[PDB]
């Protein structure tokens, strides 16, 4: 039989024998993470996932995947955010962030908490994901300033929030992004992402090669006028170190 691999521009896939409508619909659907081996695999309806089991791709033969279903019944569905609604399973780890990154105190000082490689990655890996709420800029814009910590653009229309209380670990953990703090010397870029339990998000994705332990940091997108305090002291300080030629 035939198998359709749809492969987004983040480098995941959504692989399956489509229908008679031409469809992605079926009990043998998988969608395939970037490192083209964690998968969830089940029942999808038009490439919407409504339960994705945690698996392996073990192989493909002519196009035919060949998956393994991971012990310990990790399940997913899709669960796309609104406006208020961050997540249905707020504490259901990603499984392709959690053998990539984890929270610690950050490195740069009172910086709060910050992401970390749990592993040894080459350039242009995708290491976590930045989800949450939606809103649109104008909501931002207009609101209080100081409620805008978390706030990362995901297109001209929508931004991506991560509100108190869930920017705590312990109330929110389905996704990470959001832990990632800024530097002028990044080792991370946020990119677009396609995921199929969070819809249309960004991801933090490396700049170079990445070893195990190193804090995970993104040039953050200011202007600047009206930029945090601390981003301006750290502008400061960070031009002062500057080596230049006499
Ligand atoms: N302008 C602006 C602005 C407002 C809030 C936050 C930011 C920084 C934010 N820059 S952003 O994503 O390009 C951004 C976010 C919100 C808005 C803009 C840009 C444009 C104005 N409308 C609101 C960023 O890089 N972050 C990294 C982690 C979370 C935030 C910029
Ligand atoms: C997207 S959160 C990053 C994680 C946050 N540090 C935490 O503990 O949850 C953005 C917030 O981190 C802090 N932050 C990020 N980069 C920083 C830096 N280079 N220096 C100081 N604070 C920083 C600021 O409080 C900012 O509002």
């Amino acid at each position: 039989h035939g198998v359709c691999w749809i492969y987004y521009p983040d480098g995941g896939s959504l692989v399956g024998e489509v229908n008679e409508d031409g469809e992605m619909t079926g009990e043998k659907i998988a969608y395939v993470y970037p490192d083209e081996r964690t998968a969830l695999y089940g029942k999808f309806i038009d490439g919407e996932m409504i339960e994705g089991k945690l698996a392996t791709l073990m192989s493909t033969e002519e196009g035919r995947p060949h998956f393994e279903l991971m012990p310990g019944n990790s399940v997913y569905h899709f669960d796309k955010s609104t406006s208020s609604c961050i997540s249905t399973n707020a504490l259901l780890p990603d499984p392709y962030e959690s053998e990539r990154v984890y929270v610690a105190e950050s490195l740069i000082s009172s910086a709060g908490e910050g992401l970390f490689s749990k592993v040894a990655v080459g350039p242009n890996t995708v290491m976590s994901f930045y989800n949450g709420v939606r809103i649109t800029h104008q909501e931002v814009d207009s609101r209080d300033w100081a409620l805008n910590g978390n706030t990362l653009s995901l297109d001209e229309e929508t931004v991506i929030d991560v509100p108190e209380p869930y920017n705590h670990v312990s109330k929110y953990c389905a996704s990470l992004g959001h832990k990632a703090n800024h530097s002028f010397t990044p080792n991370c870029i946020y990119d677009m992402f396609v995921h199929p339990r969070f819809g249309p998000i960004k991801c933090i994705r490396t700049l170079r090669a990445v070893e195990a332990d190193e804090e995970l940091t993104v040039a953050y997108g200011y202007d600047g006028p009206e930029a945090p305090e601390w981003y301006q002291v750290e502008l400061k300080a960070f031009q002062a170190t500057q080596q230049k030629h006499h």
